């Protein structure tokens, strides 16, 4: 009578690693190409594979329980739908690891900012003019938008706006068209939400068993099995945070599992303190 | 010291390379220097801005570009969106080009009745074209309700979102992979060249003129075609009702056609006895 | 089937040339990715888009009306038919101007080939084993065969034959497996055959109606028009092969007039060595 | 002095999957573009890269050693040349854990299957005769066959055939040309085989000590070291629950070795118990 | 024995040269990454080498033609005169492809009012010669720093002040902070001969396909061109057009008449425009496939 | 001021070099054709320059660090020792990466060894490495020097025989040649400018080399557990002379007891098979991410 309905991107990078994450976590399922209602084969499960764009819509409608999203289309949807009454209520489940991006105000190369203050009178064009609003006002800065769907970056050098705020990663359109990034004003990652209002308890037991199958997913990524030699514990124990309590062995050698990836600094902190300092992958856990 | 004649085609599509290409076949060169999407012409005072083509109409109803190469689809949408909301919505067209074809057509569930438009009273519709959909219903006195989606439309029946959707189409491929048939054409647009609103400098008056005329003629050495052939002499009157064209024929039979040649048209001809029918190309002309 | 049924090969580059030349004659059509039958929009025509190695099979048993298929696949399809007394008849409408290659023999670089004799006694690798039979019988030569269904190119290297006979284009997946072809033993490309037996009157004449566009196709690809610049007339015609030319008004000078085979440069040489202000301009389109 | 010769289908994802298994196993080689016989850098062995659809063919004939094939190609070429009273012995000497695949039977989708017998004097498509033969004789139902070579899926819509047997995955395919999978008639993996006869020991020893690396490689891939928390009370149950050959190791905690995956199902069910702290390692290579 | 041609074996160079080889009638087919090709149906060989060996192997006879950028030819001529190697050959034709130009590129932020600004600073080039061939025509002094490639560093790793470098985006100095201030070298690619005497057999040949080269280009450039004027206005379009054979005319009534004729250029839109103002009408222009005078 | 690093621009070596430079935690992005590039968390620029001149740069002293070929180190510092230029430099450490070789090949259609070189003119893109080898074997031979496109030289009539960089045979196959003679095996390597350097730069490039080690060392390195005898355990050491001293555990029951413990190297199969004749069981290698 109901099947879950989640909704993805249908065709993008973050499509990809959201297939991904729901096969990593036991859901199966094949994509008939250009077929947009993908059925999962051994779970209750409906994939919706939509523009992102719809997806805070449809969420907040109540017409799919799930959907994976970038913050940024999200809040820009919410604040674009407050500004009409219409509903903007939803449950963020768990930020994704993946689909980091952010919205950063631009200016031409040849050209001087000391802050958000030297916008202040200037002309602005973006595609999220709702994440502008928000940040303009919380510098206190009034400011005129042109507001273009996409192809940002033309705006300044064809004499339609003073600078511009956009999605970067690299700053390779950036660098193409005069432009610098000069100021994060958003950093978005993709975010598992849910549909407002109750759920039949199955239903509710399901996406449970998803959401701690991603936090394993996740912990798996996250932490490390490490091994080291003496007598020294306590202090290391501060340096390696985790869960547990480190075992202490036989010849003191000290076993235990990071919360973290082991970087460099710690490592050479370590030695500066310990030997044989080991790290083995974790393939799959469960706290 | 004066502003250069803008002109926004769309930055990245089918429709951008014929409009690039037409510029070019009118002698305006320029080379695109990757993702800068301001480009500059070389031998005309001429710039192109390269922008998402729903900003198009935008742009040319504010006055922020002089020139705009877009769908009839988008440009018609845009203007009444805009008279919805009392903005600006006034410009000029110069002409209607030869490419970027394309229907805006209702799509239902392949296995279901439809004998008329009237069958869709109170049925709710998914489009990316709220605006052409409303002038359509309205037009055969249907009353319905609208569901937005940026794109994917074609999820929106099997996914129990919408009863029936309005998308662009050509061949059906997308429709029959989700399930659905084209029932019913709502709009026909081909690509269009607009001019914003107000007065022309007179040079650049003269300049968008020149470009026309060469419009016209890169347009009609398309269509036209140079055609030599063998008849008997008592046939005549019947071969010059077959091939319209603006000069007499020569004598054998020279002449230059006004449209291209069909097999059909060329298989009438042998049918008249004529022979040693042929066609050779025109590469450039102006009446 | 009350339309025309027309086979083509599914995927590869004998079908995009396939599709296009159906274009060129008019016939719309749009392939749904996947979808096999492909009905044509403008006229009553079928398209079926299977294997290149099941068309002679479909056209021999009356299943398909037209077929585009390689002079090669269909011969070695008739014999291996004709060795199991299985019908084999079939009409061949048009033979294309693409799908060119030649099934060659082949033997390893360091290897010394006088002629077919030297095959004589040596095991040949081949996937075409009834028209490498019908080529070593016309030379008298008796030999083994070793088939395998491809990467023939395989076969002497691994000492699973002395030499192949497999298709060639280029060679470089000859010299990449120490191979130099020696011997051309068949010359193929694409043919349009038609299945054995009685048609309806209509569906007669739109066959009839395709073959003349397809001519037409070819003769404007091949044919150009030529005018030059009073004596050596009569050679000058001979030198350019289905018309008089028309004899030019400006004596000093004259000639306008229409070749059947493309103007070679050999040809426009001899031209200047007896003639003036040579042009040879295209023809997109044409019917004689 | 002939090297160990091992035929590996060229072109296909069997073929990568197949190459890995031999490096995994310490076969050193590298592929120089399309050339077909691969020499072992390190090993006394040769590689040669044909169509898997001649690889039963040739272990049969002896004329290579081993063979990587799938299941379905070699049952089938093994009734084809039963058929012809050809040679047709050989020896399976591993299954492999990839090259999964089944020949289902497909219908039109709006019409009715309620089993077998609803097939009883249809014609029936196939690349497959031979075990769809195998198929409906086990079943006592009559049929007429329709061969085609490749797009299979063509043959109910273009009126050549009331149904078909193909290979089958996702359902694309059939779906995309009005079919719906009915009923599973084979299933397959690829299988390593062996030509028969005598073996010098030497080779004999070799074969010998790839298919124990195999065995580790399959092993390690299948296995895990496992490392958790549990209460005392519940021990014999979390044994029953995570199957393997040696004993757990057990301050607080259990280690130990895995001869299954661990599923999702499984950690709950661990979680269930009241266990904590549940790592998975990964294990590169392995010889119990 | 043979013809022998050396042409640059991967670059545009290379594809636009084989182009023309083929369409003057020359059959070949490139089995991969051989370098010696044989022609099918003429006596001669293609040698596929390095663009910067091109000069170099003209000059010392090993092969007859050779397909190369002016800027290497005078790079090598030059680097060659200055250690007393033969450095002679004889020039065929100037190609209409292989476009680029050496330029002078200096920091962004930085004040440039001419040649003499250069005076005393360090210049990075992979064209030590064409750069102090320039320096010298400016009487300018600087310091060099040669590298191979990946010029455009020098300035921003404190290597060099300015650089010359080819330039055809101009992407690449912006990445670097880095303006094109000065055009040093405008190349096409050019057809030379070896120096000596040649066999006439030999000869005849390069001379026929010369001609074939030159028909090649004639039959780009030029156009049939059929046109109405006023019989009045004839000899005006005559002038109008020194790109031109002499006219067919015919009469059409006897107000306008038709003229056919052949241009050595392509009409530009502005003289096609210029045309229609004398009262002219119906300027069709048709290509040309071939021609041969 | 901050430490400069030269690595080729494009080619399989740089690839290689920017993923060792990531791998040891040097944050930084390539934004498109930009050739100089800091490092976001480290005082660390990177020049993306042409790999003929990283020797000539480290030598000038204009970089601190360079990744370059052994082979065209050894061309650039004899091509300039040719030339009384400096040619000094210290290296710092050779990669596990950038291997290749130059190799003699002649005509297919007669070569017993090097004497029978004597006398042939020899194409090559490294003529000074072709002059030290010709040297080593005491043999006279001509030169011709190219750039490029060595393998046309033969066939052409140019040459008796070339010096070509070498992978496949496929180029001397195609162009009637045969490999007959490897004259130079070259990998990267990490070479440093000459001079003093500062405490803060040396410390730098101090951590950066034992970064680099800890990479190899996991590479290299595995965690081995096993079953095996009491009485086999001395023995088990032996064979594994790559190993630290192992933890013990008595299993149940005294018999059999169970090691854990690391290799240095890779343990190759053969020695695995050693190990189970030598009655040892249950064999497994797990990976190593990281380790110091
Ligand atoms: N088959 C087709 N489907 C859709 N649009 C078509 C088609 N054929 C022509 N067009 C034309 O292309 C125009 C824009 O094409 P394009 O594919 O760039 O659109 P888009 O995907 O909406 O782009 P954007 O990124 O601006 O949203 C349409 O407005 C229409 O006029
Ligand atoms: N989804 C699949 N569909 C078909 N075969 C599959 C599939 N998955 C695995 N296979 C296996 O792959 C084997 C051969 O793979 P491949 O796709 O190369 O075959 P093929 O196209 O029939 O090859 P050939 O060129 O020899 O005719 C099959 O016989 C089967 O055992
Ligand atoms: O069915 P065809 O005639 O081949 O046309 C293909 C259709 O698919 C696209 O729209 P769609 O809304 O499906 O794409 P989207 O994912 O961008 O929404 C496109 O605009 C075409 O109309
Ligand atoms: O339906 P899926 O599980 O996605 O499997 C893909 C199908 O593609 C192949 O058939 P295809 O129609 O391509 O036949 P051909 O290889 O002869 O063209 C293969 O036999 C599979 O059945
Ligand atoms: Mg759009
Ligand atoms: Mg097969």
């Amino acid at each position: 009578t109901q099947r879950l309905r989640i909704a993805i991107q249908k065709k993008g990078r973050l499509s990809q690693e959201c297939q991904e994450l729901l096969k990593k976590c036991g859901v199966k399922f094949n994509i008939m190409g250009e077929r947009l209602v993908v059925h999962s084969l051994n779970m209750p499960i409906d994939l919706l594979l939509v523009r992102d764009d719809d997806i805070p819509g449809l969420i907040m409608d109540g017409v799919v329980d799930l959907g994976f999203v970038g913050e940024n289309v999200l809040e820009e949807t919410r604040l674009d739908r407050l500004a009409l009454n219409q509903r903007n209520e939803f449950t963020t489940l768990r930020r994704m690891d993946f689909g980091g991006c952010r919205l950063s105000i631009a200016i031409e190369k040849d050209a001087e900012y000391r802050g958000p203050q030297d916008l202040n009178g200037k002309r602005i064009a973006t595609t999220y003019p709702q994440l502008l609003k928000a940040y303009m006002d919380r510098q206190g800065v009034d400011f005129s938008t042109c507001m273009l769907t996409g192809s940002v970056e033309v705006a300044p050098r064809a004499g339609l706006a003073d600078a511009i705020a956009d999605l970067v990663s690299t700053g390779a359109t950036l660098e193409a068209n005069g432009l610098k990034e000069v100021e994060v004003i958003f950093e978005s990652k993709a975010t598992l939400i849910q549909r407002p209002g109750a759920f039949a308890a199955d239903k509710a037991a399901l996406i449970d068993k998803l959401l701690t199958r991603m936090h394993g997913v996740q912990q798996a990524k996250e932490s490390k099995y490490i091994m080291l030699h003496v007598e020294k514990l306590a202090q290391i124990k501060t340096l390696l945070p985790g869960a547990e309590d480190p075992t202490v062995l036989p010849l003191v050698a000290v076993h235990m599992v990071s919360s973290e990836n082991l970087f460099w600094e710690t490592m050479e902190q370590l030695k500066a303190l310990a030997s044989s300092i080991l790290v083995l992958p974790i393939e799959k856990m469960m706290e």
